[PDB]
């Protein structure tokens, strides 16, 4: 019995080892990772998708959080830190309440059931954007171009040059239609994006299409709160459904409503602020009534999300969120190791 | 800096020692604990306030705990378990949250408005006695007898001779009248409390005196549903002050509302059942707007206290809840140990 | 004599090994098990077939039991797991059996006369399935399925298609008349499975053959209550039998009584609940005559079997019981292990 | 958790110790016991009264044991290695259970209610004597003096003078009035019983009150076929209740099961055979539905005990049997272990 949990521990270490060295990047005002290799070249990035990408995982069970976080890229090419970072905080508490005397199976079967309320309750308070004039869209341009305008200007430019039905188009993906050069100027004609040198293209191409994902996804998905606070707003309800859901299975819940804090711990620890107190004095504004106020990561105080502009596309965070939900099941499943024949 | 939660470390070691090897004497279906001397000699008891009074302690903090406790004895004669595990719960989750990074004065403070808001409500919750024929005399009496009904009756047949105005007397100990003689009988006089021997005229001299300090104090403060039933009832609503409070403080509150769990889980636990299903099961009840539902001890299906006829007195809870709260506070705020002249 | 039983000793802890592996897959809420190579590529499986085929097996007392447990296969394709879990219960409680000083030649005949009566008692409880339009059909292929209905509706709508007297041919096998294509529907014309890539198809056939030989199975074995309720009935009958076996021998009977009651225990220890707790009440509503009370998988409450709609194929059973009997017996008779040229 | 488990497992080890000293010396081919000094003084017997008055005790658990062992004696006289040999036998099957998983607190209550019912169908197959010429009395004198008929005769001789209505009153005991002098020869003026020298008449004068206790409860309670069929024959009725208790409760009464088949395990190991075959032989024979068959001492062969003429008397067994059960229930309550003063 002690092995089959050994077995589940030694997993969890390597979604956790996975979720920690990409969890200092998130926000806005994240940190970049160091990597190194034998032969001594070095590459800084703060961007997930390129952590993930090129980090060296040996162990069995670290290469099928990536994959699914790939996965995510492959859907709309955005939100893989969110995911990870929520699959290992849901693992993470799993593990503790399994550790606490909860068998795995209810600790799962409770997981499924609030990933589920979470997701349902996501896609609610998602509210839609009028048109392509709103500024709401400048605003998720600009958190997506790492808060550089310069970029963020020709994608929303490009958006209302093509329309809308056309965005609507399943089939049609506009990071494909991003192409970055160097010694060149920023427009539209396929657009270009202008870069110093060849080496600069690399890193203001991948920018670029990540702001056009965000402005992708936000007419189809439209909007949500960023920052962790959308995600502070579902966890305050899916701890009500803990408290709604009968017998053991319950822990679970908690579980999900836990690891859904994850992201906002995590975004005000990153912006320097202790978060065991920013996460207390946030909820002052959450017995009002208004799901739509987190903390902005310059001076620490509490603000609405809506006016401070801090936006996050509707259909990053519910994928991140189921593909976080999936893997956190899956790799909570495991019992035993075995070698192959 | 490590020194000073160091020194709070081994405060609260010894507090929980205390508690750990009292805690199991708690609810109709507990347990013994043996004593032992260098000559060898056996002392087999149930009740709290012997175990607490024959007991060594060496460590410093432990003897203000229990100094505490007697003090709460001397008021009333009963409540001291509960006080004892309720302490070293709060003591405990203190240093816990404070190994999160809480400063132990937020704790603290918080802890002084959780306990504060708790005590209000179980003074609300006391539901009054409607004369002294109603059975929920019986039922204080036959709980403080263990499960004996020759001592239950005759407590509520004496109390029933004396009146009520002149048992409100405050100078009127009810308990003081109270005499056990080996090869007697059942009556009153002063209620003559029969027993076998010699030997045997002690524990039915405690147990006369616990069942006449309870009926003491459930005409002086009415009743409360018991079984730790009224302690989770205050425990959501202390929750609904930690989600009303500002700051890191209220982690405190967090605390307390965690901290009155204890008792119906020590209780749950006691009887033989699993304590984390069985409190999962219990918040279903609590969803129907009543607020005095707890777990039977014997077959471990949830039922309403009032019909399950387990019942404590008011004042009892209300200065064990107290007296838990004061010294919990007292103990949390040494930081440092220095020796004397 | 202490190198006999050990010899014995180490025979039956790769029983048991083998048996560990395949165990925590065991019923509806069954936890799958990852395949590592040296290589580090991985195979995350339920299914009890795979995890025999893909494992090292070096200790060939195993060898005897994958052996037997793929011979098993060969006839009705389904219950292999169930086959080899039983097996290493058996031999696990005759070792126990041994250890108290009974000879193993005893427990030997023991084991065979109990296996014998378990098997006539599984078949006659088994009750024949009313014509194909019986729901029970629709019950068995969706359990096989992995409780998905959309791949349980064709292979019954299928088996509708083939009749009656065209299933009961003995050289006809509805296993290969199943097919799954990656970008397909499902629909008969041969069944034609769908599958999402060409990774899917992997899975979907074994799982396509796994339902369709469910439902070959009930036809001409009838039917059986699943989730162990039909193991626990028999077991019953077996400490009847044991009770009646003159002389040191009828402790073997005892070892079939125990081990018959593993998958019930392991179904629900899968399940999260308290196996001791859950199985003892079973029995207490067996007090009514009826030997189909279960335990239902989410809820942990005891419920009919047939109501339930969760119901497994006689034959599979059947056939498991006599190979896990063959199997138990032949590994006990090794007493010396030795080497050759 | 491991110490409150460990503070029992101590315990339980004394109990065991003192029972595991004093199990050879039960029935009719017992075997004696050898104590010593730091002079070297020794002293051989058999009876356990004169081993637990004797042998030294310093774990305290075991002083409980033999004060109520004792305090059996002091009741009637006789059968006291039965009472301690089932207390063991109890706390032995408790903590076999407790390792399993099952709480001490239900395993309590399920011994409780599984000695209960116990001391019920012993109450019930306890028949009474028919006149005091019948030759059982005869028998129990025997069974009582060592298998030696001369102190026997003697016993019912004076049995006859004092009178039936005379015996039924409990003021007055003729344990007491039986005396023994050297060089005397046997006769009864005051049951004088004759002795060779000074040193024969302690272990003499031992044996008659024994046999004077013997026929004793013989008259005042009737006679229970002893040699361990009693036992046997309630152990049965026991398992039957165990599966109609509800839940985790019922391993106690398996437990209460178990332990009374200790005492014929003990007269067939003590004898010279195998016990597990010559009771798999002995509840193979039950079929008839009677309760009266055991095993014969000198050959082994399954006989009823009524025609062998071993029989033993009903208030020893019950009250040894209550005792049993209170003591056991009474160390496995004890779950923690202090220093006092």
């Amino acid at each position: 019995a002690d092995e089959r949990f050994q077995a589940l521990l030694t997993n969890v270490n390597a979604v956790r080892a996975i979720a920690d060295a990409v969890e200092g990047t998130l926000g806005p005002k994240g940190l970049d990772v160091m990597l190194v290799d034998k032969f001594g070249e070095v590459t800084i990035t703060n961007d997930g998708v390129t952590i993930l990408d090129q980090m060296d995982v040996q162990h069995p069970a670290a290469r099928m959080l990536i994959q699914v976080a790939r996965a995510q890229e492959e859907e709309v090419g955005d939100g893989t830190t969110t995911a990870t970072v929520l699959a290992g905080a849901l693992v993470s508490e799993g593990v503790n309440q399994v550790e606490q005397g909860v068998p795995v199976s209810r600790v799962i079967e409770g997981l499924r059931r609030g990933v589920e309320r979470a997701l349902e309750l996501l896609r609610k308070q998602a509210l839609p954007v009028e048109g392509l004039d709103d500024p709401r869209l400048r605003a998720v341009a600009r958190i997506a171009a790492r808060e550089r305008e310069d970029i963020a200007d020709l994608v929303v430019e490009a958006a209302r040059h093509i329309g809308e039905d056309k965005l609507q188009d399943p089939n049609f993906k506009l990071a494909d239609t991003v192409t970055a050069r160097e010694g060149a100027e920023n427009q539209v004609i396929t657009v270009l994006v202008g870069a110093a040198t060849e080496e600069v293209v690399g890193e203001r191409e991948r920018v670029a299409k990540d702001a056009a994902s965000a402005v992708q996804a936000a007419i189809r998905g439209g909007v949500v709160p960023g920052g962790g606070a959308a995600e502070l707003a579902v966890a305050r309800e899916v701890e009500k459904l803990a408290e709604e859901v009968k017998g053991m299975e319950r822990y679970g819940v908690e579980a999900v409503a836990e690891a859904l804090k994850k992201p906002l711990r995590q975004i005000v620890a990153n912006a320097g602020f202790n978060p065991l107190e920013k996460l207390g004095d946030l909820r002052a504004a959450h017995r009002t009534g208004n799901d739509s106020l987190g903390i902005d990561c310059d001076t620490g105080e509490v603000v609405d999300m809506w006016e401070a502009g801090v936006i996050d596309p509707a259909p990053v965070k519910l994928h991140a969120l189921k593909a976080a939900g999936e893997v956190a099941a899956a790799i909570l499943r495991i019992n035993t190791i075995i070698k192959m024949k």
